[PDB]
């Protein structure tokens, strides 16, 4: 089971863990109440899987590629990083779906609180245009994720203060309609 929570309130090394105390868990449901949806599948399959394909077809995922995150051998890798963990905004979805290794997604919640997405090997996440977000690797320093898009992609990343997109306000306007 995928594992979310609430933030504690240090702001030094965005690479561990940073449970609020006590626990403050995050469900997957109301995830959903902000638009953050989830699947769960068998990461090995990955280059052959009937299951993923069901995804990308109902939800138009119809570009891919494969990246790999470590110091080693990301091009541009301490940039990237940097650029990765800044609160920031698409005017697409975000969907990650992880291969190898495990990161951290962060959210704003309703109330501009920050939520952790622990995410793992076989977990598959869409973040919603427009949602504040950023990303961390977690301590083991090390993630394989498949990126998909609503055809061909861009990355381009709106650091906040990203309001004033429609993306933005369509997002705002979806948020009054949840729990
Ligand atoms: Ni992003």
């Amino acid at each position: 089971m995928v594992q979310a929570w609430y933030m504690d309130e240090s702001t030094a090394d965005p690479r561990k863990p940073h449970r609020a105390q006590p626990d403050r868990p995050v469900s997957l449901e109301q995830l959903r109440t902000l638009g953050v949806l989830y699947w769960k599948l068998d990461a090995d399959k990955y280059e052959n899987d009937p299951e993923l394909e069901k995804i990308r077809k109902m939800r138009n995922y119809s570009w891919m590629d494969i990246i790999t995150i470590c110091k080693d051998t990301l091009p541009n890798y301490e940039e990237k990083i940097k650029m990765f963990f800044e609160e920031h905004l698409h005017l697409d979805e975000e969907i990650r779906y992880i291969l190898e290794g495990s990161g951290y997604f962060d959210v704003r919640d309703k109330e501009d609180k920050w939520i952790r997405i622990s995410m793992e090997k076989g977990d598959m996440i869409t973040l919603p245009a427009g949602i504040y977000h950023r990303f961390t690797l977690d301590e083991k320093n090390y993630v394989k994720a498949m990126r998909l898009f609503v055809g061909e992609p861009v990355w381009t990343p709106y650091n906040r203060p990203a309001d004033h997109f429609d993306a933005r306000v369509q997002y705002m306007s979806f948020l009054e309609g949840t729990a």
